[PDB]
């Protein structure tokens, strides 16, 4: 129909790639992915359109609960009914549930409307005014993030009673429209020739080839003969490997590196030896190579799409049999693996085995004992699966069969264990499928917390149709907030050729599953397009005229009908719960830094004061490492809160949306330490001593009794950020990248560098901040040591979750961030968390680094 053609054009525009481009590849793997995932996502959409009204609230407006709630005090609340300007202000308890609040609003409505009411509180949900956020379910009001925030800020919760018929009307409005093992011969290939090779004519060309299973070599690497540098080198030679065809594991990858020698790296290319349908590849392959910025096994197994300029390697995969050869089916593997010798060992060896499995590099004899005792591992140490997988001989099909027999009856593992198993160190497809099965129990909150890392893991996948893609799509189609961030994490990397195909296909499938959300996301893309054009203008103008001039010109551009329409009434890409209603042009500006980022302000009558929100649009900087740093800080805040420690952190939004483009959430009523320390005259904060400036500023924002709370907020957040910057090795910290809220809360901005990047970043204590902590007194050991206590408690909590941080950072290596590209970068985190030590030893070490920081602070 004409509606299908329109939806196809809308998807093409949204994802940034024409769908016709998928068809043009004439790739059966692409075609099957598109068909199967379209069916899967359309089935999820059919299920969603018939959800009950409360299930539909769970889909569109998933609950935002405090970390303590997951798994007393008087409170004033303002409640109105939908489409009525009239509101009721009443007193409830923080311990009361939404149902009691709703029953109270209904009794009030019945008295005011003089009618014995027809409505039960069970037919309603409470919307947060002017936000895509609702309060519902059997949780006390203090457990909702919105109420918890209102309590901390002192503000009165403003809620709207929304009836079930109104929620159903939303559901309806948003509907989609109407045998290998016999082949003993060594594996070999013919290296035919190269095309479009660029190198120094004085040198020679060589092709290094290796067979890998993840990062691990399946045998020794082999090199071609050296042939003189030219545009079309010709080898026409056989490269034989030290591994039988029968012993190639299912996920074996053949990896190449073309280089020049008198070493000068030129290009690299990888390919899976078996296709997506489990068939062993035969015949000619033209491999369009990727430039080398020598073998790169973690590199993509798809060819470079720039076939016009890429160097190409032509190879021949020999016909090993007169008929096609497929990897054996699971039943054949299980039959082979079912047979073995069950380990019988001494009581002393059982103690030595327990010692190593509970301990991750091992010696050869330690690996032999783990393998020998693999049945004992399964039955009594199931969480040591990763250790057993690492000792398995992936180059011996009998050993692999025996490992897979145990894997297929392995008990499900905790979420923490499964995150480790997604690492590229575990490349087998059954292992990958096992990890996904153990991750199905992830709550939507945990999935959201690790979504960024799960998206990065897609870059290690060998095939398009995989369990991780299906998992992410199914969870995204069942939770609109997950769907929102899955979309943006994929869309923001469409300018990266190695992932544009895979990411483009996932975004298309998602859109098939929610036509309405596709349109919501298109409205966000239109605002982003306008912001880029506006920012390009500001960049040009800022070099030619004065700031008030560029600001008025920026304002005139925004007041154009096309800009006013595109920039208004959208869901925020930083947070789909936040609605960006009317752009407040008068309040919009830009910042003086290099990229001239735009500062965009919004207001919303319906949301009142909560509708006053800002976004910063920045183009020219890669925001991926900032987002990762902020998400790690937010995880620290969750882990602390789960132990009842609230360090008053400010986990503001940061989201890459495109090529060196993204948004940052504005924290209103905040200023940089630098601006406050300028100590300007005729201000409430003006000081006799520069050290008095920050405290005088806090006193001016918090007069009388409020000062004590502000100093406390400052102290707790200082402790949180001191521990966060030390653990993450956040460097380049000065007064212009540290901010303070009027509440007293300190937070960090502009996370350009982390993990010591290479130098070990020491713990930092600044004397201007010690002065505030000590309430302006020269000596105040009571307050200072209380602050040290918060630091120690925060640090010991993080250490206890050390493995989670390590597993997440390990998955992030797939992102290709320059400061997270090797083992040295992660060693930084291993050292800061001192995980190879006892808690008493690590606390002793932290105390040494803290005291060293105090003595450095005392020099000021
Ligand atoms: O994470 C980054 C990365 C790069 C630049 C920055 C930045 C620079 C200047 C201002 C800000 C604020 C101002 C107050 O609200 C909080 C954040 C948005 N952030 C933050």
């Amino acid at each position: 129909d004409r509606v299908k053609k329109l939806i196809n054009s809308q998807i093409s525009l949204l994802i940034g790639k024409g769908l016709h481009e998928f068809d043009s590849l004439r790739d059966p793997e692409v075609n099957d992915f598109r068909t199967k995932m379209r069916q899967f996502c359309e089935e999820a959409a059919a299920h969603r359109q018939q959800l009950g009204w409360v299930e539909w609230l769970q889909y569109s407006f998933p609950l935002q609960l405090e970390p303590s709630a997951r798994g007393n005090r008087a409170l004033l609340v303002n409640v109105k009914f939908e489409g009525s300007e009239e509101s009721f202000t009443f007193q409830v308890s923080t311990k009361d549930m939404p149902l009691a609040l709703m029953a109270c609003a209904l009794r009030k409505k019945a008295t005011v409307f003089r009618q014995p009411l027809v409505e039960q509180p069970e037919e309603y949900a409470l919307q947060v005014n002017g936000r895509h956020e609702y309060l519902y379910g059997n949780y006390p009001l203090c457990h909702f993030q919105y109420i918890c925030s209102c309590l901390h800020s002192g503000l009165t919760p403003h809620l709207t009673m929304v009836h079930s018929s109104s929620i159903l009307a939303m559901r309806d409005e948003q509907s989609n429209p109407a045998s290998l093992w016999s082949l003993e011969q060594p594996f070999s290939i013919e290296l035919i020739e190269g095309r479009k090779v660029n190198a120094d004519e004085r040198m020679k060309l060589v092709v290094q080839a290796g067979l890998f299973h993840g990062n691990e070599m399946l045998c020794k690497t082999v090199s071609s003969s050296e042939v003189n540098v030219c545009s079309e080198p010709v080898w026409k030679q056989r490269l034989e490997f030290d591994i039988s065809v029968c012993d190639l594991p299912r996920m074996a990858r053949l990896c190449f590196a073309l280089y020049a020698v008198v070493d000068c790296p030129i290009a690299w290319a990888n390919l899976m030896l078996f296709d997506y349908k489990d068939q062993l590849k035969t015949g000619e392959r033209c491999l369009y190579m990727w430039p080398s910025v020598l073998l790169n096994p973690a590199g993509t197994v798809r060819g470079n799409p720039n076939t016009e300029s890429a160097a190409a390697l032509v190879i021949y995969l020999p016909e090993v049999a007169p008929h096609p050869v497929y990897f054996p089916a699971l039943e054949k593997i299980l039959e082979l693996g079912r047979h073995g010798e069950r380990g019988r060992i001494t009581e002393e060896e059982q103690l030595q085995l327990r010692e190593i499995l509970e301990r991750g590099e091992l010696y050869e004899h330690e690996k032999d004992l783990v393998w020998k005792m693999r049945h004992e591992v399964q039955e009594h140490f199931p969480e040591a699966l990763a250790r057993l997988l690492l000792v398995t001989k992936w180059n011996k099909h009998e050993d692999v069969a025996q490992m897979l027999y145990l894997l297929c009856s392995w008990p499900e593992l905790p979420v923490l264990s499964a995150l480790e198993l997604l690492d590229f160190s575990f490349p087998d497809c059954y292992v990958g499928s096992f990890a996904i099965k153990s991750l199905r129990k992830l709550t939507d909150d945990e999935l959201f917390q690790y979504l960024l890392q799960l998206v990065q893991v897609l870059k290690y996948e060998s095939y398009l149709d995989c369990e991780l893609t299906k998992f992410l799509l199914g969870r995204a189609l069942a939770n609109r907030k997950i769907g929102h961030f899955l979309f943006w994490h994929l869309r923001s990397e469409m300018h990266v050729p190695s992932v544009a195909l895979r990411f483009g296909l996932i975004m298309e499938a998602y859109c098939r599953g929610s036509t309405h959300h596709m349109k919501v996301l298109m409205k966000q893309g239109e605002a982003l397009s306008k912001l880029k054009a506006l920012n390009d203008f500001v960049k040009v103008s800022s070099q030619k005229t004065t700031k008030p001039q560029t600001k008025e010109m920026m304002h005139m551009c925004m007041r154009q009908e096309t800009y006013m329409e595109a920039l208004s009434h959208l869901q925020s890409p930083l947070d789909p719960s936040t609605l960006l209603e009317e752009v407040c042009v008068e309040q919009c500006t830009f910042m003086d830094s290099k990229m001239k980022p735009l500062w965009i302000m919004y207001s919303s009558e319906e949301a009142g004061s909560a509708g006053n929100v800002g976004i910063i649009f920045k183009n020219g900087d890669d925001l991926r490492q900032d987002m990762l740093t902020l998400q790690m800080i937010q995880l620290m805040d969750v882990l602390w809160k789960q132990e009842g420690l609230d360090l008053r952190m400010t986990p503001y939004g940061c989201l890459p949306t495109g090529d060196r483009t993204g948004l940052i959430e504005v924290v209103l009523h905040s200023d940089t330490i630098a601006n406050i320390q300028l100590n300007k005259s005729n201000m409430a904060a003006t000081a006799a001593f520069n050290k008095d400036a920050l405290l005088n500023w806090l006193k001016s924002k918090n007069p009388g009794e409020a000062l004590d709370r502000a100093i406390e907020e400052f102290t707790l957040s200082c402790a949180g950020y001191c521990v966060a910057t030390y653990v993450l090795g956040i460097g380049d910290r000065h007064s212009d990248n540290i901010m303070i809220r009027e509440s007293g809360q300190l937070f960090h901005i502009d996370f350009g560098h982390f993990l010591g990047n290479r130098e070990r970043v020491p713990f930092i204590l600044t004397y201007d901040f010690v002065h505030v902590i000590q309430q302006g007194k020269t000596n105040n050991s009571e307050k200072f040591e209380r602050f040290r206590g918060y630091c120690e408690r925060a640090y010991t909590i993080l250490r206890r979750h050390g493995l989670l941080f390590l597993h997440l950072f390990a998955l992030m290596r797939a992102a290709g961030l320059p400061e997270l590209s090797c083992s040295k970068d992660i060693q930084y985190l291993k050292d800061s968390l001192a995980l190879g030590k006892t808690e008493e030893e690590a606390l002793k070490h932290f105390r040494v680094k803290f005291n060293e920081a105090l003595r450095e602070s005392w020099k000021t």
